[PDB]
């Protein structure tokens, strides 16, 4: 009834944003379920900021043509789901992927907000996918990677004043986890843990 | 993950004695799912063994309950207002002498030294009080280097640990993915 705007509001308002204001994409309801469930405030957190990726993730992958990476299959795996066998090849999680015909469309997205990181993690992201073109087409598949780097964190699934309020209050969620973790390393608990490594 | 957790209950449940002092916080500890909490009550847990393990070796009565010195006075009839808050490891009244009794667990020299004076401190500072209001404390400080207990064999008090630790590791470790990973460039944005 009366909004003090404490740590268990935070939550809560960051409950209410998710439940209403991001989009209902089928793909979008495993986590959004995942960071409903979170009731410790640091735990609330991480869930939120990995809704907030699968939010830009799943964008990219609408936006690029290609299929969202829904259960974090590997190359290896999705070559071995289409009857195709590559084996001597380094683990790659892709965000996004189609296999049409002969060629493999591989998507990899990010977020940076200064030019210098834009550019080191578009590069190192562009390395990771060339690295297996030779591979792949010993296998007969044709690479067609894509890296997908962008400035903020704007997507389709979420309006951008709720966006812009949900990452709001998860900085603020943030700022309450942190002094919390500060007054537990100051309590007897964290002593008899530090005491713990007798093992 | 679970099957630490359920290693440790079958611990709780089959080798710590059953001292009925303890069952409130074994039940406590049965009832926890989530790490960060088990950890907490499974160091209370084993605290609970050593200070009622001190408690009887101080002919005191162990603070099950969580009695504050003044609710302790006042079931005893004594009236001393204006104590500060404190909730002693152990007590007994005898007479008009009050034995209040802290007990803890360090495993270094350097930290051993600080936790005892820090206690004997907590103790002294309720004296004047409570020889105003006719008492005269009588206060102990129990160190104890380890975990060792009458409730538990050694080895099952080493597992119970070594379980915990194991907790206290994989949580050491995730957070350190949400340190190394996309989701902390985000959070540090
Ligand atoms: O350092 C110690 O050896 C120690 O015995 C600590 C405690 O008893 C407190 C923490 C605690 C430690 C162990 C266990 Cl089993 C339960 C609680 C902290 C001090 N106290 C804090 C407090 C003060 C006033 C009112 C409530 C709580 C009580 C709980
Ligand atoms: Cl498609
Ligand atoms: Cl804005
Ligand atoms: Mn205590
Ligand atoms: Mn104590
Ligand atoms: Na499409
Ligand atoms: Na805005």
């Amino acid at each position: 009834k009366h909004h003090h705007h404490h740590h268990d509001e935070i939550i809560s308002e960051l409950r209410e944003l998710c439940l209403n204001y991001i989009e209902q994409d089928e793909r979008l309801s495993r986590q959004k379920l995942n960071f409903l469930g979170q009731r410790e405030p640091r735990m609330v957190l991480i869930e939120g900021l990995k809704l907030l990726s699968r939010c830009i993730e799943i964008d990219s992958a609408d936006k690029s043509g290609c299929t969202h990476n829904h259960d974090d299959k590997s190359v290896e795996t999705i070559l071995v789901e289409s009857g195709i066998v590559c084996p001597g090849l380094p683990l790659i999680i892709p965000d996004g992927y189609k296999l049409i015909d002969n060629s493999l469309i591989l998507l990899e997205c990010f977020v940076r907000s200064t030019p210098a990181s834009f550019e080191k993690k578009f590069i190192e992201d562009t390395n990771k996918l060339a690295c297996i073109r030779e591979d792949l087409a010993v296998a007969g598949v044709t690479l067609v990677p894509i890296v997908d780097g962008r400035c903020d964190y704007d997507n389709s699934f979420m309006p951008e004043w709720a966006n812009f309020k949900f990452r709001d209050l998860l900085f603020k969620l943030l700022e309450y986890s942190n002094q919390d973790e500060k007054v537990f390393e100051e309590s007897e608990y964290f002593r008899l843990c530090e005491s713990l490594k007798t093992t």
